[PDB]
Order: structure tokens, then C-alpha cells, then sequence
């Protein structure tokens, strides 16, 4: 009996950050109250100025993480504001029955909905917008993200022992298709609605333009590096909605790695490079040993540094030279 | 002394369905029987009316699914008709030696040959054509499928307890190269020689033309689309001769997968999507929890949308608005 | 105190042989000490006498297998000598911090560098030159190798029992883009650096000219297949530094995979094929069962019989009937 569980509102944050949560679970199972308005925008996705036509939830490409416990239920508001152009719903892997939610939320422009659904597997879950007959459309034009239901008691080890992280952050890797004219130039469009056709054409290429994490070449860099310090335990969720991805963390490794994102497994333990096949979020846990820049990359090196598929981690404290030393520096 | 032992023969059915097998043995070993007929035919694969030259075991595209148990002996006579043009072969993954049974299957047409193996190693196993000179060409027209071997004692969990499936579908996806005139028309041939050096120039660009299950884009649909009860376990036998898929339930899970097929090893538990190798089979089991439709893709939404990936369920019984519900359904 | 340490010198050997090693440790950890020299040169990959300017450790592509202990110290002595052209470094995956030694491995053509890291993670790793704003293009120009970090007291299967190899084999898989002319005839270059521009637009089409084990197409065919006898046991690992491959062996199976190639996780049993991810090691163990020619293949078939990456194996011993016999050869 729903009505008798408490009600909690949640008010989401853009990626890579992850809004406040309890790891263990300090109450009983909840309805958890989200809100999401569809935003469909230019986003300028390179170095050299390519505009595509986004649709977002949230207006970042991806999505909001959206954090829950197992048995919780999720009550999601979707609004669709009437300054969009597109129908839209949303499809929770998270979910069972109706198409991950997907038969039950689609909204035109000036529409919203409210579905609720009951987290009955623990893990990290691809939600993404799925309206029928343009789905790989909207997907790639940034329409996803992940929710991640946490074990009631926490994540757990290969032996059963607690795993507590200390901070988390949440990539969205991002396969674009941009058209091009016949010299292979990007081209642009007023609409959304216009780049259809064109669009098309450059899915069934198979082969992506732009390869991002959160939303652009070198969003998570500079400035905008992800942080940490040596001795910290960091969980990295990494989605991708259509294509597989192949994490590495440069100068690290993963300790644990839920590489298909479920808790209910044993974790992979010292991976260097794990598989997230498309359609899936996993995640990988590290705990930083030593100082400097560290780049997180998908390890098809082309998808990294020419198609932009690479961020920063920026880590302070100790160097620690039992684990690497130089001991002659370059000379002639 | 396998003179002694039991014979047994099957007949086989097409694709999607399963020949009737014990998932518990309820005989010692056996010698299993199976024919199969090599069939080069027209296919078309699309709603367009696109037609390739097939190479087929038994008429369909997967070739059959074969069941058997752990020790058994399979037999198979395989006949190659004087109506064929080309020589055939069969590679089972599922056996040891003689490059799987290719080294002495060579079949001319007009030409017969009986094999036997011992089945030693439980799980889900490609077959395939693998004539010399020629291999990729016979398995992107179509000539694979797979063959079960279950342990003596059925399948298990990840804790050793019986896991028993009420319904079992074979879903073979093949990566079809069409070749293309200079405009991006399909080319059509009298015969499947004729194609020959165009079909080796479409496969080495990697890129399928199209991506189906069961042999044709919407064969999975329809009054021909894969059906279930509420409350039913399903076990979802898939294989990919070539290339790798990513397999996912819209409005679903994977409880327990084998992702590469191999039941010795613990399945995987709550799966949103995961990874069959080029080159795999792999198992999935289910119980349906919702009515209504589902959809099966490979969660490259471009292949599954565009290039025909996808398939549905079509599941009876009684919704439970405990799992899911539209709280306010859309409106303005 | 690592001065203390033993030092031990080793000479390492072209792939795909693996230097002299033990495989349970019997001394205590030591400091084990590499060179390698630098090799920018010549190389033709296919039967047509398709050039590359290969960049390449030790003269070889793949680099060669480095073996030591969990808990060993690695010192590599790094050397570039004049008669190169461009700057190099060196990433270990192995290895914890400063870009697994990138970033203080940089050397000029005519410089020299001795690095040091600690080991301190079991597995089959990766590593590979990535100079900034070239990393792509050193790495698919054969710029990689792996390294073995043997747990002390050796492998073990999914129980915990001792598992031991007779023989050990190292097979580089190498991804290649070579840049082709309007008609699709490749180019030629004098230099490397004439190659650059030509080079990135090769690669940002994410589709190989080749794709080829130990540096050429037929590399390890006739000749130079690879050997074994009937029951012994075969530890084959397989790296590939920046795309996905499917191994498979035909004819066998993977006995015990470990297909990210860390050994603190239990193996797989009874693989047909695994996935090894772009920037990953992995490692397969079989015991051979039957006499004859085994082919070892990428099973994107494609890849392997188009692309070039097969091999084969060479296997002497006594024919087993039980496993598999022609019960009927092929015939009229
Ligand atoms: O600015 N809206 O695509
Ligand atoms: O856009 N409707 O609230
Ligand atoms: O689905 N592409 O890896
Ligand atoms: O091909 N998937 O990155
Ligand atoms: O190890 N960095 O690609
Ligand atoms: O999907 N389990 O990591
Ligand atoms: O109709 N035979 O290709
Ligand atoms: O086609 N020979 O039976
Ligand atoms: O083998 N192609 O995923
Ligand atoms: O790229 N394999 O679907
Ligand atoms: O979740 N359906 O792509
Ligand atoms: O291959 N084991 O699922
Ligand atoms: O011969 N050096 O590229
Ligand atoms: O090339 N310097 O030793
Ligand atoms: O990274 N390509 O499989
Ligand atoms: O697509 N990787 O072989
Ligand atoms: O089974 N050989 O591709
Ligand atoms: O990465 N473990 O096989
Ligand atoms: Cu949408
Ligand atoms: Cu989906
Ligand atoms: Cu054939
Ligand atoms: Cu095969
Ligand atoms: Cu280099
Ligand atoms: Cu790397």
C-alpha cells in the first residue's frame, strides 16, 4: 500500500556530479519523487564550432544519474515543455513492463506525465527516449542517461565485505552522427525536424563523427577535470545508450568493475580495460595511489583522441616512489 | 564400444522453435541422429524486395538449433543436393579436432558424408560453412546456426540450484554485405558465383548492409512473433557467426545469462543488455513478470531499427500496477 | 629497501616466443631488469607488398612479452637512437601513475631513460608508446607490446588448483590503417612524418586495411605456424592495444580464459570464443586433444580471412576416434 510509504523529492544535478545520497540505506523502501523537463537545444560539440540540434533531459547531454535503493519506487514527472517540436518519452532498463515505460509516457510539446515503477534489481540502468519509429534518432542526439539502484546495504566486494566510496561521479559517453555534404563538411539545419533524412543516412554508416563525454571534446578537462585525492575511493558510472565503449583509466586501474553494471555479481577485480557493451551503464571503482593528471579514456585510442572520447582526473597529495620512479630522466 | 549404445534420431524444425529434448537426461548417453540438407536459395530480406542468393542448412536462416546432452555422440549425416552449385562444409565449435569437422565434411554437390563427434563441453555452440578459400563469404550468406549440449543433470543458478525453462526460441542474427552500384543500389545476380569478387569488396568495408534476426527484417513480427505467458520461464538461445550483438528485452532483463554461452560457469544475474561475441552462441532466461509487447533488439539502436535487428514477444496474463503505473497519464 | 634486492638481468626474445621464466617464483622479489630499443622501420604486411613506416620496441610488432612477478620491481632501459625520427615514450598498464610511465618516459631520437614500477597486480597487461597529440598514430603503427605479471605462486583455475602450462605462445593482434588514394590503391611514403595527415584521416575512419597476429598477414602460417604435441597444455596470450577482437581456435576450445586477463578472478571454462576489449591483454590455457592443423583466428571472419588475422597451429600425436571420426567420407 503505496500511500502509506514515506515520500521523498529529489532535486537532480547536472553530470559528472551525482546528487546527495545515503550508500546504505538509513530508512525503509520510499516513492521517490524526480522531475525532468525535456529540453531540445543547439549544442556546440567541438573545438571547431559543429552545431547539432540536441534533445535532452534536464538540458545536459547525459541526463541526469538519478539514485535510488532497491525496492524503492521511482515516480518520475516528464515534462515536455511546449517550446519543443518533438514527441518524446522516456524507456527506464531499470523498469518491467511497457517497454521499460516507453508505451506509457509519450508526450507531445505542452504535455507532461507522471509514471512510477518499482526498482527491482539492483544496479546502473540505461534510460534513454525511445518514441516509436525514431528511436536511435533521438538517442543519438543525447536523449539518455542512467539511474542507479543501490543495494539496500551498500555495494559489496568480491567476498562480501563493504565497498563505501567516498565520491562518485557519473560519464555519459555520447556517439554523434553529424551529416555531411559530399567534401565531408558538417552541415546545419534550423530544426531539429529538418536533419531527418540526413540524419539517417549517417547512422547507417555505423560510423560515429564525434565520440564525447559529457557533451562535448574536452567538456571534462581544464576546469572542468574531475577531482580526487590520493587514498579517496572513487566510483566512476560510465553509459553508453548505443555503442560499445572500452574504459581505461590512464595510469590506473579499475579495483572493482561491474563492467555490465549489476550488483547482484561479483565484481572484476584489477581490470585495465573493461567492456561496456552499448545499451548498458556499468562501474568502476579506484582508489587513487598517486598524484597528477590521469586521463580517462575509451581505449580504442582513435575513438579517444581524434573523436574525443577522453577526459581528466586532476588527483594532489603524495608521490609514492616504491610504486614508480624515474631513475634516469630522458638524456642524450 | 558405441556399437552398444542407444540410437536416437531427431527431426528437426525451423527456427525460432526447438526440437522437443529432456532438459534432464532420462537415458545414459546416446548416439543422436540428425540429418540436414544443404539449400542455396533466393531469400529476400527486406520490405523493399531485396534478394540475395542464401546458403542454407535445412531451408532456414539460422540453420536449425540441435539438442543434445553432455557425452552424447552426435551424428550427422549432411547431404549436399546435385540442384547446389557449391562445395560445402561444416565447423561445430562444439566439437574437438579436424578444424570442428570441416576437415572431413567437404561436400561437393551431388555429394554426401556422415560425421560423428562426442559432445564434451556443455553449452550453447555456433556451426558454420568453412569451405577453404571462401569461409567469410558462406557465413555472411547465411550458412550457421547452433547446437545445445545441456549437462546430464539440466541447467543451474549461480548458488547449483535447478533452473528448469518452460519455453526455449532460437534466435539466429546474421550481418548481411549487399553490394551496392556507386549510387548505393543493391546489385542482383542470376547466380550466388556471379557475386563473388562484388560480395568480397562489400564485406572488407565491415560495414552490414543489414542486421536481421530468423533471415528477414520483420521476421520476428507479426503473427510471427515469439510468444509467453505471465509467469513463465524462457530460455533465449542467440548466435552471431561473425560479429558481435548486444542483446536486450525492451520492457525486460537477462536474470540469468551466459553471454558467452557456457554452462559451467556461473550465469551473470540481472542483466540489462550483454555481449555475444562474433563467433558465439549465448543464453538468456526470463520470467515474464508483465503482459503486453516486447521488443528484442540488439541495443545498437541503428542496427536494430534501421538495420532490421529487432523482434518481438507478445506476452499474455495480468498486469501488476505494483511494478508499474501511469500515475497521471499524458496530458496538457 | 631496494637496493638490497637481487637484480636480475633478462634478455628478452622476439614474439611469438616468450623469454625463459618460472612460473611459481623461486626466489623472493627481485629487481628485473629490460631494454629495449626503438625501431622506426620498413615493414610489408601483406602478399601484395603493402608498406608501412612501422614504429616498433625491439624491432618486432608486436613488442615483446616481458614476464615477471607479482611484487617484482620492473626496470626498463629505454633507448631511441639518432637514427629514428620522432619522439617516443613508454605506458604500462601494469604500472600506477604518471600515465603508467608516459609522462616521464619521453625520449628524443639520440636520449635514453630507465624507468622503475612496482608490480603490484596479477595479469596480462598492455603497454604501448603515447606521446601527446599522437598517441593513435605511434599505436597503430605497431608501437605495443604486453607484459606478464605471474601471480608467485603461479596460475590457478576456477578452484584454486595449480594449473600449469608446458608451453606459452604471445600473439599480438595489430590494427591497421593504411591510407589509400581516390581509386583505393595505398599510398607510400618516404618518411613517417610524410605519413601524418594522410594517417589521421586513414584512422578516423574506424575501418582497418588490415588486421594482422605477429606484424604481416600469414605471419604465423607454414613455417612459422605455431607448435604443440597431443596433451600438452598451451598458455596463449593475446593483446590488442586498440580494438575489440573475438579469438578463437579452431578446432578447440579455451580451456580456462581469462578474457580481461587478470588473474585474481577465476577463469572462464570453456570458451568457443571470447572478447578481448581494445587495450586489453588476455590469456587462454587448452590442452591439445587432437592431432593436426588448428587455425587461431580473430572470429570476425572477416577480419581473420579477408583482413589477415589467422594463424595457425601445427599439432603432432595420436588421432582420437572417440572425440570425432568420419563415419561416411564424402561421396557420390
Ligand atoms: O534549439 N533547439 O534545437
Ligand atoms: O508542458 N506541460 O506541463
Ligand atoms: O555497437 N557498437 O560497438
Ligand atoms: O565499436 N564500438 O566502440
Ligand atoms: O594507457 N593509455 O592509453
Ligand atoms: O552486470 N554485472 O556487472
Ligand atoms: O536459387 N539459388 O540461389
Ligand atoms: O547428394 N547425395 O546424396
Ligand atoms: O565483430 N564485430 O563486432
Ligand atoms: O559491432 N558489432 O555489432
Ligand atoms: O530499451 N530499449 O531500447
Ligand atoms: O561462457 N559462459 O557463459
Ligand atoms: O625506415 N624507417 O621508417
Ligand atoms: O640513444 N641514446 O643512448
Ligand atoms: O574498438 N573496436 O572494437
Ligand atoms: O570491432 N572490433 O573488432
Ligand atoms: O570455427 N572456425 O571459424
Ligand atoms: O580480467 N580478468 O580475466
Ligand atoms: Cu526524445
Ligand atoms: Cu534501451
Ligand atoms: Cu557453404
Ligand atoms: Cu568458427
Ligand atoms: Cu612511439
Ligand atoms: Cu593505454
Amino acid at each position: 500500500d503505496i500511500s502509506t510509504l514515506p515520500r521523498v523529492k529529489v532535486d537532480l544535478v547536472k553530470p559528472p556530479f551525482v546528487h546527495a545520497h545515503d550508500q546504505v540505506a538509513k530508512t525503509g523502501p520510499r516513492v521517490v519523487e524526480f522531475t525532468m523537463t525535456i529540453e531540445e537545444k543547439k549544442l556546440v560539440i567541438d573545438r571547431e564550432g559543429t552545431e547539432i540540434h540536441a534533445m535532452t533531459f534536464n538540458g545536459s547531454v547525459p541526463g541526469p544519474l538519478m539514485v535510488v535503493h532497491e525496492n524503492d519506487y521511482v515516480e518520475l514527472r516528464l515534462i515536455n515543455p511546449d517550446t519543443n517540436t518533438l514527441l518524446h518519452n522516456i524507456d527506464f532498463h531499470a523498469a518491467t513492463g511497457a517497454l521499460g515505460g516507453g508505451a506509457l509516457t509519450q508526450v507531445n510539446p505542452g504535455e507532461e506525465t507522471t509514471l512510477r515503477f518499482k526498482a527491482t534489481k539492483p544496479g546502473v540502468f540505461v534510460y534513454h527516449c525511445a518514441p516509436e519509429g525514431m528511436v536511435p534518432w533521438h538517442v543519438t542526439s543525447g536523449m539518455n542517461g542512467a539511474i542507479m539502484v543501490l543495494p539496500r546495504d551498500g555495494l559489496k566486494d568480491e567476498k562480501g565485505q563493504p565497498l563505501t566510496y567516498d565520491k562518485i561521479y557519473y560519464v555519459g559517453e555520447q556517439d554523434f552522427y553529424v551529416p555531411k555534404d559530399e567534401a565531408g563538411n558538417y552541415k546545419k539545419y534550423e530544426t531539429p525536424g529538418e536533419a531527418y533524412e540526413d540524419a539517417v543516412k549517417a547512422m547507417r554508416t555505423l560510423t560515429p563523427t564525434h565520440i564525447v563525454f559529457n557533451g562535448a571534446v574536452g567538456a571534462l578537462t581544464g576546469d572542468h577535470a574531475l577531482t580526487a585525492a590520493v587514498g579517496e575511493r572513487v566510483l566512476v558510472v560510465h553509459s553508453q545508450a548505443n555503442r560499445d565503449t572500452r574504459p581505461h583509466l590512464i595510469g590506473g586501474h579499475g579495483d572493482y568493475v561491474w563492467a555490465t553494471g549489476k550488483f547482484r555479481n561479483p565484481p572484476d577485480l584489477d581490470q585495465e580495460t573493461w567492456l561496456i557493451p552499448g545499451g548498458t551503464a556499468g562501474a568502476a571503482f579506484y582508489t587513487f595511489r598517486q598524484p597528477g593528471v590521469y586521463a580517462y579514456v575509451n581505449h580504442n585510442l582513435i575513438e579517444a583522441f581524434e573523436l574525443g572520447a577522453a577526459g581528466h582526473f586532476k588527483v594532489t597529495g603524495e608521490w609514492n616512489d616504491d610504486l614508480m620512479t624515474s631513475v634516469v630522466k630522458p638524456a642524450s
